[PDB]
């Protein structure tokens, strides 16, 4: 079924990024209020590239059905496109464990962390390599469940390749970024594997701002860096095997996983299938 834009009431902005908005919208055809809260995204400023994109991630969502993955609700048709997803009131997990802090126990770090495994294992059976795996993009649907969320960078793997490469990158979030994504602009499942072990980081510092993945590469290769000088740095600091630190208080079995996602050897890095096996029997464990 369609959704009428003269019915899409605003509420509150979400957030923007990457040429697009996101808003919290009420779809009310009644117009007694009575209407379905959902998410809406839209493009900012759209030009026939960006189109193009938008229209790549709506294919992308709408091949994707899995529990830990934002429902596609559908598009609106005014082109100028809208994109209607499911809306998660709990916010980002990085808003929710930055509020929420220690009172969320390791035990339920672990059933998050299962959920984002599982999600991107199902992501890449598809061939879809998400590129931008952080906190910021997974979004709380209850105190038991997690989904990844945006979109907006993800690449369909080509038929013959189990890489994709960026010809020309646009803004990058280089403190989640693997090596060869830094250095060759080369992505995969297993860039994506890197990322992840930079969202278990994540996790298990609570959101701590001293010590989040930026602050701690930035001191490690030095303040004083600047602009791509800092990607310089950065790179020859990963080549050198720098990483980022054990959080206080992390078991160091979740270390050892987030080592693993660190591997320099794209090869070498585990699987999303692994990783929740080994996750789910340290929930299991504890
Ligand atoms: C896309 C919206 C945006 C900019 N920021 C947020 C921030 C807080 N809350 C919501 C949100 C709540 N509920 C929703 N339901 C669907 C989509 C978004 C939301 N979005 C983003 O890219 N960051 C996270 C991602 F997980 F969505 F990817």
């Amino acid at each position: 079924t369609q959704f009428e834009e003269r019915h899409l009431k605003f509420l509150q902005q979400l957030g923007k990024g990457n040429f697009g908005s996101v808003e919290m919208c009420r779809y009310d055809p009644l117009q007694d209020n009575t209407g379905e809260v959902v998410a809406v995204k839209k493009l900012q400023h759209s030009t026939e590239e960006h189109l193009r994109d938008f229209e790549r991630e709506i294919e992308i969502l709408k091949s994707l059905q899995h529990d830990n993955i934002v429902k596609y609700k559908g598009v609106c048709y005014s082109r100028n496109l809208k994109l209607i997803m499911e809306y998660l009131p709990y916010g980002s997990l990085r808003d929710y464990l930055q509020k929420h802090k220690e009172r969320i126990d390791h035990i339920k770090l672990l059933q998050y962390t299962s959920q984002i495994c599982k999600g991107m294992e199902y992501l890449g059976t598809k061939r879809y390599i998400h590129r931008d795996l952080a906190t910021r993009n997974i979004l709380v649907e209850n105190e038991n469940r997690v989904k990844i969320g945006d979109f907006g960078l993800t690449k369909v793997l080509p038929q013959d390749k189990e890489y994709y490469k960026v010809k020309e990158p646009g803004e990058s979030p280089i403190f989640w970024y693997a090596p060869e994504s830094l250095t060759e602009s080369k992505f995969s499942v297993a860039s994506d594997v890197w990322s992840f072990g930079v969202v278990l980081y994540e996790l298990f510092t609570y959101i701590e701002k001293s010590k989040s993945p930026p602050a701690e590469f930035m001191r490690m290769i030095g303040n004083d860096k600047q602009g791509q000088m800092i990607v310089f740095h950065l790179i020859e600091l990963l080549k050198n095997n720098g990483r980022l630190p054990r959080p206080d208080g992390c078991p160091d079995e979740i270390y050892m996983i987030m080592t693993e996602c660190w591997n320099n050897n794209v090869n070498q890095r585990p699987s999303f299938r692994d990783l929740a096996l080994r996750v789910d029997q340290i929930r299991d464990n504890m």
